[PDB]
């Protein structure tokens, strides 16, 4: 794996490109999407600064609303960029204005995965993967930059806020969507992450939240006491992969149960099929085996799954059922991208055909560049070989 060699794959380097047209492609992506035209380009805000100082966010400029997975992407993104400025401003914000820090309030040591641009959330409760990213950049920051003290004690603020994630009690009190129940962001059996904490839908997962590849940092670096737990949850993850793919496409569904299972939430039946979320399960298994080599079934999944989408060439849609069927929409961004990590694991040599598309693209604009734009940007880093385990002392 890379992670014990430190040798990351550059796929774009080992399809021809050059590391000085590698890195301008990069810095291109990151200077539009960070610091581009503020109407059509970017998707970060400098939103001034506290006694910490400077704070900014990720935005999804379509709702205008900051959402938790922005915030931890463009902190996974600036850590790996070594872009401290910008990783400490998000994290301000973050930490300020999203984090839950009212021990009796129901989203407890959560990050609300939806709050409006002055602070106000639209919701409380987090959406798991952010608190994920969250934790895990922040281990990287401690190891890339040293830890400082009080929200820049990277370290202190992982240790702890994973901690909550495991061992978080059932709280029950007033928030911005009516009094809700809460509980533990991971089922303490199952060691799988949860969908959501909220008690009425707590029972399930999502594919594209699974982190194994994070999970092993955690079992090196968290809390001891907890160690077990977090390598037992990157185990499962990788059993949960392979249940939860198709086993002709390998695509995944959206929402998932604990057993491998489709689940329709109530709200969004369609969570049974292959959307927006399920996007990113390719990536966190690549990732996953790329890094750590463990997950045995990472590269034939990744394979069938670029078969697959090697059959839409000309015709692609952006929703599929999980065995292929085209539900809507036409080839957007953040699939291209997603799909070219792929290429992390992968055998088969068309996987070059899905790192070219990939190089082929260029940063979005318009309403949709917010989600496009981060799966984008985390895309170039995996396949430029930029993307790498930064494991504290
Ligand atoms: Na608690």
């Amino acid at each position: 794996g890379a992670v014990a060699t430190g040798e990351y794959r550059n796929l774009f380097a080992e399809i021809g490109k050059s590391e000085i047209d590698i890195q301008r492609k990069i810095d291109e992506a990151f200077q539009h999407l960070f610091y581009g035209d503020a109407k059509d380009a970017a998707v970060y805000y400098q939103a001034g600064g506290n006694e910490n100082g400077p704070l900014a966010y990720v935005y999804d400029v379509n709702s205008n609303d900051v959402r938790s997975e922005g915030m931890s992407y463009g902190m996974m993104i600036t850590v790996q960029m070594d872009k401290k400025a910008e990783f400490d401003a998000i994290w301000n914000w973050a930490k300020t204005y999203m984090y839950q820090d009212s021990p009796t309030h129901p989203a407890f040591g959560y990050f609300a995965w939806s709050m409006r641009r002055d602070g106000v959330a639209n919701d409380d409760m987090p959406a798991p993967d952010g608190e994920e990213y969250f934790v895990t950049a922040l281990y990287f920051a401690a190891a890339r930059w040293g830890n400082g003290e009080g929200i820049f004690n990277y370290q202190q603020e992982a240790d702890t806020i994973l901690s909550r994630m495991r061992h978080r009690q059932v709280i029950t009190g007033p928030t911005n969507r009516g009094v809700m129940t809460a509980t533990n962001l991971f089922h303490p059996e199952e060691a799988q992450v949860r969908f959501t904490p909220d008690i009425n839908n707590a029972d399930h997962t999502d594919a594209s939240y699974h982190l194994p590849s994070f999970y092993e940092i955690w079992a090196r670096v968290a809390p001891q006491e907890d160690r077990a737990f977090w390598a037992k949850a990157a185990d499962v993850s990788r059993d949960y992969f392979a249940k939860a793919a198709h086993p002709v496409t390998a695509l995944t569904p959206d929402y998932g149960n604990f057993d491998g299972t489709p689940w329709a939430a109530s709200w969004r039946p369609e969570s049974v099929d292959f959307r927006y979320d399920a996007w990113r399960s390719v990536m966190n298994w690549s990732m996953d085996y790329a890094w750590w080599g463990k997950d045995s079934g990472a590269p034939a999944r990744s394979d069938k799954l670029l078969a697959f989408f090697e059959t839409q060439e000309g015709k692609m849609n952006h929703l599929y059922s999980l065995d292929g069927k085209p539900l809507g929409g036409g080839p957007t961004l953040g699939l291209i991208s997603m799909n070219a990590t792929a290429a992390m694991a992968a055998t088969d040599p068309r996987w070059h055909n899905f790192v070219e598309k990939l190089w082929q693209q260029q940063p979005p604009t318009g309403q949709y560049r917010y989600y496009d734009g981060v799966l984008y940007l985390m895309a170039l880093l995996h396949c430029a070989g930029e993307y790498k385990a930064w494991i504290p002392d």
